[PDB]
């Protein structure tokens, strides 16, 4: 049950490395909208050239969509929000233990478009074709920042825990090999001597019975 | 997708790829048992012979 647990531990230590690799392109793609939205706030740019970095803003959204709705480890998606606190969809358990009830639950909250406000729930992707709006986006950015980082964290801690874990596993693991070969396994020095002992006593045994056997002849003699 | 690619390479080979070290401590573990093994057999089919000596 020990190794079994620590092969589980480096499972859900995959995917949970799975999911920060995941969220590290999202937020790169977060970044840069913020660094769009800071440069269109500018004076000097016209409603066309705003629009073009409105197309560029509305590709970048579609691909943190994508990023959320295609993210998965193991035929599972990850920032759907299935694993998220509230969720009914389902629980993510890791077994860390060799006994019942050893597990210890995960959360991975929804990383959409839409829970992150880059998408309004009409379905209206965030717009910077006007200056004013530039400004508004740019706290919306950095909530989204904050949401990632935040996950981040989480995913990082979750690394941490179950490193220390796997350690503790496959020490207990030798520990306990170790006892139970103590208490199992025979030693071969002193098998061997005590299995000469009884390997020379059976043929002093049997030279004794040969010795015994023609004793009686001896009663031959005055027959 | 090339993050998502080492990702998953590198779980494919924790779930799939062995780890040498203790797979060869295994083997010789294994080896020395089956030495063992085999050379107590060659003294364990000589037990018989003692009996010939009551003939």
């Amino acid at each position: 049950g020990l190794r079994q647990a620590e092969r589980n531990t480096e499972d859900g230590m995959s995917l949970i490395q799975t999911t920060e690799g995941f969220l590290q392109e999202s937020n790169d793609i977060i970044q840069r909208i913020r660094t769009l939205a800071i440069q269109s706030s500018n004076g000097i740019y016209t409603e066309e050239d705003r629009q073009m970095i409105q197309v560029e803003v509305s590709q970048l959204i579609d691909e943190v969509d994508r990023i959320a709705s295609q993210a998965e480890f193991n035929k599972m998606n990850l920032l759907q929000g299935d694993f998220a606190r509230g969720s009914r969809a389902t629980s993510m358990w890791f077994h860390i233990g060799p006994n019942m009830h050893q597990r210890e639950r995960v959360f991975i909250a929804t990383m959409t478009a839409r829970s992150l406000n880059l998408k309004g729930q009409s379905g209206e992707l965030l717009s910077l074709s006007t200056a004013d709006k530039s400004n508004d986006a740019i706290g919306t950015l950095d909530a989204a920042l904050t949401r990632i980082s935040k996950q981040r964290a989480n995913l990082g801690a979750y690394f941490n825990r179950l490193e220390h874990a796997a350690k503790g596993l496959m020490n207990a693991y030798e520990n306990t090999q170790a006892s139970e070969s103590r208490i199992r396994d025979a030693d071969m020095a002193e098998e061997t001597v005590a299995f000469t002992k009884n390997q020379i006593l059976v043929q002093s045994g049997t030279a004794m019975l040969a010795q015994a056997n023609v004793r009686p002849q001896g009663v031959l003699s005055l027959l």
